[PDB]
């Protein structure tokens, strides 16, 4: 805990002045947990592209599986595993994708018009179309949308370090659900073949290029991406469009302030605080060398916040510089997100399709939140549009 205590409720509803300390006290902090936690944007930006750093090497706990996927491994099996899936995931596919998210999006939006105006925006409008859009890809029917929220998110419980014990039998009870789940899915298609995502992993094991376990974990870590951080940004920043009229106002008539609004949401609240490495050289980090064999809390969220790089870091403003493109929040080097392309179409569609519909929205409830030390989450959004 210390300086950086990852289960009180007080750091949860409010880290960012806890990485403040840390960036001006101990840029290199070694937690009781047995992490060294890096806090500057110019130490975490250097590292997470630092090919020495490892994630196969890393000992995941209960969250094991996901070494069979991309994000858990190191060069050469990674570039294996997501040279499958880069077609899938550039500006030509994110096209079609996009008109998937659109229909799902207006749909939404039309049940709400044609009823009292109000809609719960999390489960009723950023999880239901990311998840939608996230099956479309794979081939299959929209089914299990709450049991899938439900367990990633136990999942994320344990991939944050201050997860606990029962946490990671829940966690090893999800990837359970996720691979009975998964595998039925993939024997439909061996049965009935599309032209999906699930199609396509499955020709590749049947060429011989990923494992039948890199299949079910992999459609595991699509399931989970497609709508964990993607539904925070849209959550985010409908809310922060009912703090800000003018936000509404400008992602509607300036599209030329979009991406920066996109940018500023994502830097102001990263919806996924740190990644994890482990060493495999001595590491000089500034003025602290860390010894090979140990692990490294790359922490964006502090790096998004750092006054060497934003300035007023603390005060939410799209206008910034460069669109505020500098920020992390989707990583870098490697394992730089390889839903970017796609995670900024989904939030480009839900904004844009509510301020060309509406003239406002407002709160029509109290939000609720589930924080962790590794998750942002809003698990209810109520608003009423006019
Ligand atoms: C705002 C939304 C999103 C944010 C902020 C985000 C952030 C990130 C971050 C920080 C990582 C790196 C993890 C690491 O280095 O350990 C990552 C990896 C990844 N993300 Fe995203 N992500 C988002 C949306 C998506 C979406 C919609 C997809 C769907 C394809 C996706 C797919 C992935 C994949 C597959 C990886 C692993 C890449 C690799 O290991 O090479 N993400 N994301
Ligand atoms: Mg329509």
């Amino acid at each position: 805990e210390d300086l950086l205590p990852f289960r009180d409720p007080g750091f949860r509803a409010d880290p960012y002045p806890y990485y403040a300390r840390l960036r001006q006290e101990h840029p290199v902090y070694r937690h009781p947990v047995g992490l060294y936690v890096v806090s500057h944007y110019e130490d975490v930006a250097r590292l997470i592209r630092n090919p020495s750093l490892s994630v196969q090497q890393l000992d995941f706990g209960p969250a094991a599986p996901i070494h069979h996927t991309m994000l858990g491994k190191d060069a050469p099996d990674h570039t294996r595993l997501r040279r499958i899936t880069n077609r899938w995931f550039t500006p030509k596919a994110v096209e079609e994708w996009s008109k998937v998210m659109r229909a799902c999006v207006e749909a939404v939006l039309d049940e709400v018009e044609k009823g009292d105006g109000t809609l719960d925006a999390a489960d009723g409008l950023s999880l239901k179309c990311t998840f939608e859009t996230t099956c479309h890809i794979f081939g299959i029917e929209p089914t299990e949308m709450d049991a899938i929220q439900r367990k990633t998110y136990e999942i994320g419980l344990s991939l944050g370090p201050g997860g606990n014990d029962e946490e990671a039998r829940a966690t090893t009870e999800a990837f359970a659900w996720f691979a009975e789940h998964i595998r039925r899915l993939v024997a439909d298609k061996r049965a009935r073949p599309g032209e999906g995502l699930i199609d396509a992993f499955i020709a590749a094991q049947d060429e011989g290029r990923m494992t039948e376990e890199e299949v079910v974990y992999s459609i595991f870590l699509f399931f989970a991406v497609g709508h964990l951080d993607v539904k925070h940004l849209i959550n985010h920043g409908i809310w922060l469009m009912t703090q800000r009229p003018e936000l509404f106002a400008a992602y509607r008539d300036e599209p030329e302030a979009r991406p920066g609004i996109i940018n500023e949401i994502l830097r102001i609240d990263t919806p996924e605080s740190m990644v994890v490495r482990l060493t495999t050289q001595d590491t000089v980090i500034g003025d602290t060398t860390v010894p090979a064999g140990e692990a490294l809390a790359l922490l964006i969220a502090s790096a998004n916040r750092d006054p060497e790089v934003f300035a007023d870091p603390d005060t939410f403003d799209h206008t910034r510089p460069l669109a505020a493109s500098q920020h992390l929040a989707f990583g870098s080097g490697m394992h730089g997100c390889a839903g970017q392309v796609l995670a900024r179409a989904e939030a480009d569609i839900v904004f844009s399709s509510i301020v060309n519909r509406f003239s406002g929205v407002e709160l029509a409830g109290e939000p609720a939140y589930a924080h962790t030390e590794f998750l942002r989450t809003i698990t209810h959004l109520p608003v009423r549009f006019r």
